[PDB]
């Protein structure tokens, strides 16, 4: 009863000599809300959400450079090589003002773009969003081993890159109730060959844990005191007992950060999205007529 299908017409932009893929429906004109997906993951993420926003609000999902049907360029795919591609889409879009639903990478994606053109964003939504881990001591036991396995260059290459593990295992524990085959092979397509895993491998390598990579701790940091500051309305939900955002600390976020509605979604672990879509899509068409 959680739709499988992926009912949207492909769009495909060319954005720095690559064609990306990006879903766009609802009204051609007008603030646009904008769909960004994080790992493992692409638009196939927000297919349940989008139909309860789309009949008010053009919406827009793209899957990052070298996720989905996007292209897939040689890059190393890093953050900063997600940030170029996505600046460079938005760009080639010519979008002006918009309302992010922004999740995992996405939403460092997001918050990080907020940032730097804060007078062009009108509300965030958003889940499970990057923060720094100050110590491993903080990240859940149930998947310590496996992520700290996963950010080595001999081990974690063998795991994610060639036994394909953060799509056969991270992505169906990442979510509560169990994924169908039909949904797991949406979330397989983009990497059935061994050699296109190289962003699902580097991804988790630039997690803030423990104050590494620095670069990527310091950057992270950046947004998340720029958050605390602005008056941008967000709304956040979160799960229990969640993983990137834990019952107690959205809790804390509710008070911390100014503007900020809160959701309780229920049952939930990393991909919210998968677990209750009908919720989190209503609260944001809800949330939406307030902001403009
Ligand atoms: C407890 C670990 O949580 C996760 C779980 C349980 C599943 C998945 C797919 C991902 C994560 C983590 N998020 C992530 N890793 N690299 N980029 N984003």
């Amino acid at each position: 009863e959680i739709g499988t299908g992926f009912p949207f017409d492909p769009h495909y932009v060319e954005v720095l000599g690559e064609r990306m893929h990006y879903v766009d429906v609802g009204p051609r004109d007008g603030t646009p809300v904008l769909f960004l997906h994080g790992n493992p993951t692409s638009s196939y993420l927000w297919r349940n959400i989008i139909p309860h926003v789309a009949p008010s609000h053009r919406c827009i999902a793209p899957d990052l450079i070298g996720m989905g049907k996007s292209d897939k360029p040689d890059l190393d795919y890093f953050f900063d090589d997600h940030v170029r591609y996505l600046d460079a889409f938005i760009e080639a879009l010519g979008l002006e003002e918009v309302v992010l639903v922004i999740h995992d990478w996405g939403s460092a994606l997001g918050f990080h773009w907020a940032k730097r053109n804060p007078e062009r964003v009108k509300g965030i939504a958003c889940m499970e969003f990057i923060r720094p881990i100050p110590t491993w001591d903080e990240w859940p036991e149930f998947a310590r081993e496996t992520f700290q396995a996963f950010r080595t260059a001999d081990v974690g290459r063998e795991l994610i890159i060639d036994q394909n593990a953060f799509i056969e295992g991270a992505l169906p524990m990442g979510v509560v109730r169990p994924l169908t085959e039909v949904e797991m092979d949406h979330y397989r397509e983009p990497f059935l060959k061994p050699v296109d895993r190289e962003p699902l491998w580097r991804f988790p390598n630039e997690l803030p844990i423990a104050g590494e990579p620095a670069n990527i701790v310091a950057l992270v940091e950046a947004y998340m005191n720029w958050l605390h500051q602005s008056p941008v309305p967000k709304l956040l939900f979160w799960g229990t007992p969640g993983v990137l955002i834990p019952p107690a600390e959205a809790a804390r976020l509710a008070e911390s950060l100014p503007n900020c509605k809160t959701v309780d979604i229920g049952p939930g672990l990393f991909l919210l999205q998968e677990d209750n879509p009908d919720l989190i899509g209503s609260e944001i068409a809800r949330w939406l007529p307030g902001l403009a």
